[PDB]
């Protein structure tokens, strides 16, 4: 065994944006960064086939909604896609297909940005403005929808993924 080392920085925090029109300055209130770099998740219903050839692109980066509060609390489209710390979150998502594996630089922590009270809390959630390139996708695990249970024999590697530390 080895202690881990510290995290790669980049000095530009949306780095791993799939649509860098993304404009930072408008993200409110001012955002902490997640400074770690370990996997993060996302539970979507999109596919494999989809995600891997265009990552995940935000819903809307011009005119989306870019107040964290707002966005966590009322998921109106917005410039950012929702990650997790949580790899078990998949298991409150109720019918989405897939738990995505994530190894992306970056992104704004939601709970040191607006607090840990609100009620999205419990989804230790990592918001990426611009969203997130399939050079960071690492791969998927399909979920079966009746146990709750991801489909290990079913999970599939990103051709595309690029390790990066």
């Amino acid at each position: 065994k080895a202690a881990a080392p510290a995290c790669p920085r980049f000095d530009d925090p949306v780095h791993a944006a799939a649509d860098p029109r993304v404009d930072v300055e408008r993200i409110t209130p001012d955002p902490v960064w997640r400074t770690t770099c370990g996997t993060l998740y996302r539970s979507d219903s999109r596919g494999p086939a989809v995600v891997f050839e265009q990552g995940f692109l935000p819903k809307d980066v011009i005119d989306g909604q870019y107040d964290i509060e707002s966005y966590v609390l009322v998921n109106q489209p917005s410039p950012y896609v929702s990650t997790t710390y949580d790899h078990d979150l998949y298991k409150t998502w109720y019918k989405s297909g897939y738990n995505y594996y994530i190894d992306a630089p970056g992104g704004v922590d939601v709970n040191k940005t607006i607090g840990d009270r609100h009620k999205a809390a419990d989804q230790v959630e990592v918001a990426f403005p611009g969203g997130i390139r399939t050079e960071f996708v690492i791969g998927v695990c399909p979920v079966d929808k009746k146990t709750r249970t991801e489909k290990m024999s079913e999970c599939v590697g990103n051709p595309h993924y690029e390790p990066w530390h």
